[PDB]
């Protein structure tokens, strides 16, 4: 049995689009999300998030169940077109108010809110002004940054600008299989590029109307990259995913600088004219901790979201997989975090994402049991654990998900959270791994 440290934060982790509903409520307008789940094949089954869990509704039985489940913190997202419409123009308050009840509910419960105030549900007014790819908007999502800071600042302390940009830039904009579904590898390292001078201008607008106690932060997706042999080719390799996957946010937001190597690397497909003069040292802002965000390793050796690595190719990595095929590999998780400290010592580390999908079923009996779910986070806790015994300064982990959601273009057939949702009635169901993760977060020990 694992003690983990005194402090240590046990939470659980959403995203506004994929479990509130009320797309077309109190004022919310369509996000890119909205515009691409209605689009006949981009999402599984054409699955919308227009209902989703229905959170929005719900809202307090969800806090309440957080309660119950001995929950420290709760991470979510604020979802843009809900706050300020359209991506331009005033706060609308009956957008914020929702927040605002949800984050006195959580304090009030003694759960501390930890808030993202993006998550990929961009107000499709501004993709259609040219989304991440054009440079306004980074300073659209300054001005709703500092709209959020001014209403919520006062009950929120711990602040996440974005939530996984590759994912947002690459896959959104380079492969186009996550909204808004485009394919052009230069747009795709435009938005990059905007998503680090937008999360700049937001640290820097949070640092400014924020008390002087509150935390701000990034949300990445540290792939952690390996090679499928010892070939010097196949380490080549790894550096050019590495750079592509993590250093072209790391560089920027940590370091104030593009790693030479990716520029080198996209010198066919770009000389980077895009990137402002003062747009890397406003990416460069102080943080109060890093989140990552991980599931599985990575194995290597137009329409791809790898631009300027097209001689590359991916492997499956050993290990079980999960219902998203993603091999299980704790050793991942620890290889990671070691990385990290390496990279940067005085950089507090907190787990904001880790979980797996898994077919559960509720039973006749109206019973979930997940043990499979039990077994991976608990695996990866050790890690976590192994990696704090060794050095890395981990401070907190936040199981996704709290609930079933609509896991994005996979719609809702992938469940991951620890709370199962019976969608047509939206009825919550807490899984075995609930219960199990709960004396974890009660003792803080893991067994
Ligand atoms: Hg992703
Ligand atoms: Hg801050
Ligand atoms: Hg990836």
């Amino acid at each position: 049995a694992l003690t983990f440290p005194e402090g240590f934060l046990w939470g659980s982790a959403t995203a506004s689009y994929q479990i509130e509903g009320a797309a077309a409520e109190d004022g919310r307008t369509p996000s890119i999300w909205d515009t691409y789940a209605r689009t006949p094949g981009r999402v599984r089954n054409g699955d919308t998030g227009d209902v989703a869990t229905d959170h929005y509704h719900r809202w307090r039985e969800d806090v309440a169940l957080m309660a119950e489940l001995g929950l420290g913190a709760y991470r979510f997202s604020l979802a843009w077109p809900r706050i300020q419409p359209t991506g331009r123009g005033p706060a609308l308050q009956k957008g914020l108010d929702f927040y605002r009840r949800l984050a006195d509910e959580l304090l009030a419960k003694g759960i501390q809110p930890v808030a993202t105030l993006y998550h990929w549900d961009l107000p499709q007014e501004l993709e259609n002004a040219g989304g991440w790819p054009e440079r306004a908007t980074a300073e659209r999502f300054a001005e709703y940054a500092a709209i959020a800071a001014d209403a919520l600042g006062d009950r929120v302390k711990t602040w996440t600008t974005l939530n996984e940009p590759w994912c947002s830039a690459f896959l959104g904009y380079g492969s186009g299989v996550h909204a808004p579904g485009r394919t052009d590898p230069v747009a795709a390292l435009r938005a990059a590029h905007h998503l680090n001078l937008g999360h700049g201008l937001a640290v820097q607008a949070l640092r400014d109307r924020l008390p002087a106690d509150a935390q701000c932060s990034v949300t990445l997706n540290i792939h952690h990259v390996r090679p499928l042999t010892d070939s010097d080719a196949d380490a080549d390799a790894v550096r050019r995913i590495d750079a592509l996957a993590n250093r072209v946010f790391t560089g920027p937001m940590l370091q104030g600088a593009y790693p030479e190597d990716l520029v080198k690397d996209t010198a066919g497909l770009t000389d980077w004219s895009f990137v402002r003069d003062g747009d890397l040292r406003l990416a460069h802002q102080k943080l109060d901790f890093l989140g990552v965000n991980y599931y599985s390793p990575t194995l290597v050796s137009a329409h791809s979201p790898w631009p300027g690595a097209d001689r590359v190719a991916f492997h499956q990595p050993p290990g079980e997989t999960t219902a998203m095929g993603w091999a299980v590999d704790p050793s991942g998780l620890y290889e990671l975090l070691r990385r990290l400290s390496s990279d940067f010592p005085a950089l507090p580390l907190v787990i904001t994402e880790n979980g797996a999908a898994f077919h559960d079923y509720a039973d006749p009996e109206g019973n979930v049991n997940d043990p499979e779910r039990i077994a991976y986070v608990r695996d990866h806790l050790a890690a976590v654990h192994r990696a704090i015994k060794d050095g890395s300064d981990v401070r907190g982990y936040f199981l996704w998900s709290l609930l079933d959601n609509f896991e994005w273009a996979h719609g809702y057939s992938k469940r991951f959270g620890a709370v199962y949702v019976d969608y047509p009635t939206g009825t919550r169901i807490p899984k075995a791994s609930a219960r199990w993760y709960a004396e974890v977060a009660r003792t803080g020990v893991l067994p």
